[PDB]
């Protein structure tokens, strides 16, 4: 069947403006063409992109036009004028470190999976590595091979 | 002192949950010990703060108390039983860039200071240079003394 598009535009949109919160399509443009030469041939993004479809998929992922008002005497183009910028960034990590003290609520120490499983549960199968990851960093420390909340391992 | 008590552990205590997110009692009772060595004598923190008035501190900023069930035979201490968690950052990111966002709507290019001044009379005084820093690092680019929106200098 088909190989469609949205979801591969959607996480080269996601991390360009996470990285970088406002841009012209013009430099989205750019970048994505960066980011072509970094795919493998026959690679779905290869044919049929469109600068509508790279738009579409910018306001799809949470950011907006703005609509700056250039000068009349500017000599920037009409890709050049056309703004984007990030407008809610998604972060989620409150959530998740909400999620992982309930566990520590009704438990002492807990495996790694158990956490990964109670937060997909709850938050997202597509909950990511670096978000455990980073729950864990930032709550727990792990010792014998149990997750324990900071500071309340005896050794 | 020369300032209140509350107010003056109240930031003490934000800084320090933003920081570590999950402390004990007692590692929180450390962590202040280390932070009055670096205070001028004179310093309200000086004062007598009952354990229960820092407990109260971190519970009146929106930390949570962590019901965490020691096991029967834990040698840990009282204060090494009590733990606490930050349940929300703080982090008012999205709202900053919103802000900053809304003046590019209208102007092409502002000076830094109308930018601050927006930001106070929309978010209020209690702005960090770190947060306003940040807004124009992530949003602008600054070229013959204005502020632009990233990318839309014709260099």
């Amino acid at each position: 069947a088909p190989t469609p598009v949205a979801r591969e535009l959607k996480a080269f949109v996601e991390a360009t403006f996470q990285r970088q919160f406002v841009l012209t399509l013009s430099e989205l443009k750019r970048l994505f063409n960066l980011h072509l030469a970094s795919l493998p041939p026959g690679h779905t993004l290869f044919s049929g992109i469109s600068d509508r479809m790279l738009q579409d998929t910018v306001l799809a992922a949470g950011c907006k036009q703005i609509l700056v008002p250039f000068p009349p005497q500017t000599a920037a183009s009409p890709d050049e004028q056309k703004v984007f910028a990030l407008w809610e960034s998604g972060d989620m990590s409150d959530q998740h470190r909400q999620v992982l003290l309930e566990i520590f609520s009704k438990n002492y120490r807990v495996r790694r999976n158990m956490i990964q499983s109670r937060l997909t549960q709850e938050c997202g199968e597509d909950l990511s590595k670096q978000e455990v990851d980073k729950v864990l960093k930032d709550c727990c420390v792990s010792y014998g091979g149990m997750w324990y909340l900071k500071g309340t391992v005896q050794s």
